[PDB]
């Protein structure tokens, strides 16, 4: 039926294959020995609309959307441009990412790193931590509530911050009830990658001031950033559709300039 169901089937298979090689006990030990997590909440508390910039496999080879293909070099461009956090897509089927891309990014940047994947079981949480993630995406649509709560608790126990992704007002209610500190709204369709313009603006007013509100989709430049800031975004996640013109550093620097301007809408 849904694209999400197919992604999650994929996750279960891909995780089972990794777990056959590196057991749950072994990945828990690897997480426990990893360099400590970086301070995501401090990054998010910095003044101005923060930019989370995303590394993913597919982009146009030329034109206004052209960017850097190599994950380490892209991530470095993002850090150089002033991104507060670098996101790296590790889901393997819809987005053709890999845990190797997380490793490459982690070695390349000294700012916090978000592992952007579809978490369904604790193995993935320890694995994220072992491979250096500081922030972890959790998706309400993927999880039954009690499991969401236990994944959120495990993420936090390991010293990471959860970015809890919601697609509807009811999912936002669930994220709040689960205890989320950071709630992202994703309005992108998994088939087309098009973004519903009304979703953030509808959901965000229901999110209390005590949560950090993230626009996970739809911000492609300063024009969008200003619109989302006015709608209540505290940070924006950019990547898909970003107008980079071959120069992602500059594109991120322009977003930072706009988001930290004293007169930026809010």
């Amino acid at each position: 039926a849904t694209v999400l169901d197919s992604i999650l089937e994929g996750v279960r298979a891909d995780v089972a294959a990794r777990e056959a090689s590196v057991s749950l006990s072994e990945i828990k030990a690897a997480a426990a020995a990893a360099p400590p997590p970086l301070d995501v909440m401090a990054a998010l508390r910095e003044p101005g609309i923060g930019v989370i910039a995303e590394v993913k496999r597919a982009s146009p080879s030329a034109g206004a959307l052209a960017t850097i293909a190599d994950p380490a070099k892209l991530a470095q461009a993002y850090q150089d441009g002033g991104a507060r956090i670098v996101s790296v897509v590790t889901e393997q089927r819809r987005f053709q990412g890999s845990l190797d891309d997380l490793d490459a990014v982690r070695a390349s940047v000294s700012i916090p790193v978000l592992r952007k994947d579809f978490v369904v079981q604790p193995y993935q949480i320890h694995e994220a931590r072992a491979h250096g993630a500081d922030m972890l995406l959790l998706i309400v649509a993927a999880l039954e509530q009690s499991v969401l709560v236990s994944m959120l608790d495990r993420t936090e126990s390991l010293g990471m911050t959860a970015l809890v992704e919601v697609h509807t007002e009811q999912e936002a209610d669930r994220a709040l009830k689960a205890g989320a500190k950071v709630i992202g709204v994703n309005a992108r369709d998994l088939m087309t990658l098009d973004v519903d313009r009304d979703c953030f603006a509808r959901i965000a007013p229901g999110l209390p001031s005590s949560v950090i509100r993230i626009a996970e989709s739809g911000v492609r430049g300063t024009a969008d950033l200003l619109a989302y800031a006015g709608a209540g975004a505290d940070a924006v996640l950019v990547g898909e559709g970003l107008v980079t013109s071959g120069d992602p550093r500059a594109a991120v620097a322009d977003l930072v300039t706009a988001g930290t301007h004293p007169s930026c809408p809010k």
